[PDB]
C-alpha cells in the first residue's frame, strides 16, 4: 500500500 | 487550500 | 486512487 | 469561492 | 482529473 | 459576478 | 486550465 | 506538498 497525502502548493 | 489524499493504485 | 478537494485561496 | 475537486490521474 | 468551480469573491 | 472554472493541468 | 469570466458587480 | 509513502504490496 502506497499512501498519498498533502495539499497542492499555491492553492 | 486544496487537499490531496488516497493511495497509489496497484501498490 | 488519489482524491483532491478544496478551494483556491484568495478567490 | 472557487471549489477544487477530483482525483489525481494515474494514481 | 481535478476540477475547479466557483466565482471570484468581491466581483 | 466573475466565474472560475476548469481543471488543474497535470492532475 | 482554469478559466475566469464575468463582470464586476456594481460597475 | 503532496507526500507519498508506503510499500509495494507483495514484495
Amino acid at each position: 500500500k502506497v499512501k498519498v497525502w498533502g495539499s497542492i502548493k499555491g492553492l
